[PDB]
């Protein structure tokens, strides 16, 4: 159960963000061994929430910390909340969490990009309470993303910096004691009329319920007293790429009230095309990252609006939540703005034998299924999500990866029968062993950068040849999910050279020429949207510089050429 | 009454931030004349709150908008708030506001940097309500900051971009119907003993009250049943620069409860020293701004923590709120971190005859006193505030300005008899006509930049001479409140040139040599803390580049030489 918290006459949200008190372990698990949670934290600094902690201070030891840190603040339960159900919700804690309330452990969570909560109805006191949160950043072979510890040094083979902290809002909220627990909505369209199938779960299934479907002007277009039903919406306003329309499932249950936005739209994959509402859709966009200056991966809604303005300005129609689920506020924004989304779990870093019993094994596999279940439960009702990505660049040349990903793909297909399934490729087409389980083949190709760096004339023939091989081996439509080139803003050269602004434009141009000659390509996603931070390395100039925009969300030269192309499509 | 809202067993806060709907006027006052507030806004975009609106979109017409824009969202009143007093608070609206609730005007406000509120107990409905806010950015001769309209173009003489929007949190909060309205605290010290003078004002003064003073471990150290009292704090932990201690005035009144943090510390001025708790204090720090990428002047608490970390790293002990009051969050942070603050009113831009019947006149004067009253009411109880600055660089060579600022200084002295009063100078010392009214003389001087650009060897003789003149004319201690040089990060040259990193360092050094030879100098504030945005001009390379740090809060070369000086001082 993970309905996004709401405010109305019956439910209320208390934000617990702001400035917390903060302290890091000075040796491994110092805070657990010394039971720091038993009393208020001492010798602390201020830390903002939501935000990563790595980039806030001037202290390299905190930036490079491996292990656990400790957050604490106080919150109040109002007298007016006397007989309500009380829930403490964490949008995320990266990567591992132990939650304490007034010195007592109340829940734990594993995985840094999905929300979790704890019912504290019978444990919070009226008035002041103390909330203590332990935050661990260690990744092992059974975490997603994958990593491992060497002797303590953290190892991993994904790009982005392993930021840690409380990256999403913390919320204490209240509901009545009999209440709506979960909602699932599915839609179909028969010519001009839409059919809304819904299922509502409550903790008193025998009690009366009233369910409205309201349109965008909030007028009732359908009505029912069933917990599960199938209601017709005549002349349905469809949710379309670039023109969102959102209905509302408005539910009254006893004293409870919940309103759920949703969209009516169909997805159908053909030979060679990706149909949305029966019309072909060509992905134009980026894989993104949750990353900006100072705050690391902290949610920043102002930055989120600026990014959507940028996506609109440049003619993009989609993005992929590259390498982990994003904040729901961004998923909600994509629903409202009509932006098409590929939603991805953090199965990244399964690459360098990786699929062995001592590394990525059945323990990893079972956790991977759990993350997919948690992702599906959070995002199942978003019309913006049109496809699930279950992995980014696994070492899928290994024979052992075949049974691994057949199992993951079949699990996600049972949870959701309506949305296509995918995963992104980096191994050579001849050696790949899993893409036959997918509905769409997604490839990350860096011709002109990681292959034949600087050789502009080799980009077009190399990509076209590889594209044709992927189509011929699997017979499915293809998206190029990553391609591009590192580019230092202000570095100009004539003739162009790698890292120059001119080279990034030409590299992308030549890849685009290959894709334009292939009738089976259904998308191009440039890597990356914006410069972002990476673990330190000699190929990373203060992070990954493949951004079309700088980290401060201003365009490099190539942005203007991309805009001309995407806007005339 | 402007007590900062609090959460406890009796009072509750609902934040109304997030993503609002937004639309600008297409001609002057269009929304007022078409009565847009009467129905939900149509043809809208998303706009984050808190944030400026100017740097969010890709649209030049909005960035440079002159006039009014319109914000709207919905909010809920829960059933559980049924019998409470309901208050809508705006931390600020820049510059002018008209607030509508369910299509009816409920308040207005002039002034972009101080909070205001509206009692909505009788007008808000249970459940859903519609909040509409018109936001105007026009500055006239009786506004602060000062500006004027020409033919529609906005003119002004201050040097920072005229960002507009809802820069600080919007809060709906509840209290009991009989409640604590205002609190004032003054402190004296007697050897090791504090005396806390307090005065509590309520909604029903004949009822009984309980007042505790609590230390930082929450332990009662004094107690009383009076609304107005002095209570002794023996072995009182003093609030010290760089080592803060905050007691809490904990007040119970009927069903109401309010806890006010405060500090015990004294201020005294001699003709050469600024004494805090009897010890000389030398100001080391910066005038700042509320400015960052994307969000303009929007509150960003993660940015505030990073700034305070950088102030600590560089050995700064103070800042001035150039040129307007900052968010209360930043004032609380200064209270907790032991940072000393010069608190400044937005009386900036009274420069180019300025003090004439048609420009800065009796209306400007009366408004100037009003903003000082409002600033005092908000910040009176902050130990971090050691001095009020009533103006920045007025054209105080005009004879007419004498009576103007005698009025202003008399007025603020009536509100606050303990804190020193000042205002910053740019006119020639021989021409000034007001600084005799101040307790400390503050001068903005840019020898090596605006006077004798590039002539390093003339900086030290020029500032020493000017300093001695200011001291000779007024016989008061002197703070140099601004000095420095524009500096493009990455610009290096040997020998150094203006705009280079090396020149900024040498220019500050030579100015510091002059100050080190003047015993009556009690502070040095470099301009600026961080690069910030200005109105467009040929001297402003994408804004003001006098930052010691970049706009993204990283140090230029001069930061490390400043740190060496300030950390060994
Ligand atoms: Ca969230
Ligand atoms: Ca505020």
């Amino acid at each position: 159960d993970m309905l996004f918290p709401v405010d109305n006459e019956a439910r209320q949200i208390k934000e617990l963000n702001g400035i917390w008190k903060f302290k890091r372990d000075n040796y491994y698990k110092q805070g657990f061994e010394e039971k720091w949670f038993e009393k208020p934290l001492e010798d602390v600094i201020d830390m903002p929430v939501p935000s990563s902690y790595n980039d806030i201070t001037t202290d390299q030891e905190l930036r490079d910390h491996v292990g656990w840190v400790w957050y604490e603040r106080k919150f109040a339960v109002p007298r007016l909340w006397k007989d309500q159900r009380l829930v403490l919700r964490f949008g995320s804690v990266t990567h591992h969490a132990v939650i304490y309330l007034n010195g007592k452990e109340i829940t734990r969570h594993k995985g840094g990009f999905l929300p979790f909560e704890a019912d504290v109805t019978e444990m919070a006191n009226e008035g002041e309470n103390r909330l203590t949160v332990a935050v661990g950043n260690i990744l092992e072979w059974d975490c997603l993303p994958v990593g491992h510890i060497e002797y303590m040094e953290q190892k991993f083979d994904f790009d982005f910096f392993n930021y840690s902290g409380i990256h999403r809002p913390v919320r204490l909220y209240c509901t009545p004691k009999e209440y709506i627990e979960d909602i699932s909505v599915r839609t179909t369209v028969d010519d001009k009329d839409g059919m809304v199938h819904y299922e509502i779960k409550t903790n008193a299934e025998e009690k009366f319920i009233k369910v409205y479907i309201r349109d965008e002007k909030n007028q009732v277009v359908a009505e029912s007293n069933e917990m599960k039903d199938m209601v017709l919406v005549k002349d349905a306003q469809l949710w379309q790429p670039g023109s969102a329309y959102l209905y509302k499932l408005d539910i009254y249950f006893g004293q409870d009230h919940y309103t759920l936005p949703f969209g009516i739209r169909t997805i159908q994959l053909t030979e060679k095309q990706f149909l949305i509402n029966g019309k072909p859709f060509y992905f134009k966009g980026f894989g993104k990252h949750e990353d900006s200056d100072i705050r690391g991966k902290g949610l920043d809604e102002a930055l989120n609006v600026r990014d959507c303005e940028l996506l609109k300005w440049i003619g993009a129609n989609s993005f992929r939540t590259s390498h982990y689920p994003y904040a729901e506020e961004m998923m909600q924004m994509a629903d409202q703005k009509g932006i098409v989304v590929i939603d991805e779990v953090p199965a990244v870093g399964m690459n360098f034998g990786i699929f062995t019993e001592d590394k990525v094994n059945e323990k990893t596999l079972a956790y991977h299924k759990q993350v997919l279940k948690e992702l599906y439960q959070r995002d199942k009702n978003h019309p913006c999500v049109v496809m699930w990505s279950i992995t980014n660049e696994p070492h899928s040349s290994e024979e052992a990866s075949r049974n691994y990903f057949e199992e993951v793909t079949k699990y996600i297909r049972k949870l959701d029968s309506e949305r296509p399934i995918t995963g992104t490729m980096n191994v050579d087409v001849e050696e790949d062993k899993i893409s036959q389980f997918f509905d769409v083949v997604c490839i990350n190709r860096y011709f002109g950068w990681y292959v034949g760096a600087g050789k502009i004339e080799r980009i077009y023939p190399s990509l076209k040849t590889d594209l044709i091989k992927w189509h011929e081996k699997y017979g499915k439509p293809v998206i190029v999910t990553e391609y591009g080139a590192d580019t230092i803003a202000g570095l100009h050269k004539l003739p162009e050279v790698i890292f120059s602004e001119e080279y990034q434009k030409r590299c992308i141009e030549e890849n685009n020429k290959a894709m334009d000659e292939c009738d089976f390509v259904i998308g191009e996603h440039i890597w990356a949207f914006a410069d972002f931070m990476t673990a330190f390395g000699l190929k990373r100039v203060d992070g990954n510089k493949k951004g079309i925009f700088t980290r401060e969300r201003q365009p490099k030269t190539a942005a203007f050429a991309i805009r001309e192309r995407w806007r005339k499509m």
